[PDB]
């Protein structure tokens, strides 16, 4: 159980916005994921495998945890934070830091739809960070590469299989790519 801290995932985003907004009008904005961010967890094997399309952002749901509040997609729906193309370091907080397989990132393509529902045909891979078996705090934080062939408004989804089970965390990022 964990989520990506820096920059601040949608789910983790969430949980901040309880505090600002309140528990209401958070899980208006997010659903019932503003309590535990940590939980956005479905099948692991993606993208051949895993949550399906429109499901992604929920992990469907978080195997019963939170409900799809995640998975509304719209232009103008969710916080956007800067980012600038380039080396971008990503950091995940674990509640429970599980043995670990890998750590997989995804973009946008230059042309996705911010309107529909997100599927895996608008996601390309740019970065696999290999992991021993250990837990998932021995490597609390990735460098990865953010295409810098695009601009405006793009989400990354970061990718946590956990080793020892059927399992993965997925966390979404919406980004203002300058
Ligand atoms: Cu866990």
């Amino acid at each position: 159980h964990g989520y990506i801290k820096e920059p601040v995932s949608r789910a983790y985003m969430g949980a901040l916005e309880k505090q600002t907004m309140g528990w209401t009008a958070a899980a208006q904005k997010y659903g019932s994921v503003i309590d535990n961010p940590q939980s956005v967890e479905g099948p692991k094997g993606f993208p051949a495998a895993g949550p399906p399309d429109g499901r992604i952002a929920s992990a469907n749901g978080g195997s019963g945890q939170i409900d799809f509040g995640l998975d509304k997609q719209t232009a103008d729906h969710w916080v956007k934070q800067n980012i600038r193309g380039g080396f971008n370091t990503f950091t995940w907080h674990y509640t429970a830091p599980h043995a670990t397989s890998k750590w997989h990132y995804y973009i946008t393509k230059k042309n996705w739809n911010p309107n529909k529902p997100l599927s895996r045909d608008e996601f390309e891979l740019i970065g696999t960070v290999n992991h021993d078996g250990s837990k998932a705090d021995t490597n609390l934080t990735h460098k990865i590469f953010v295409p810098t062939d695009r601009s405006g408004y793009h989400i990354i989804l970061g990718v946590w299989d956990v080793a020892d089970t059927s399992n993965a965390f997925y966390n979404v990022i919406d980004v203002n790519l300058t």
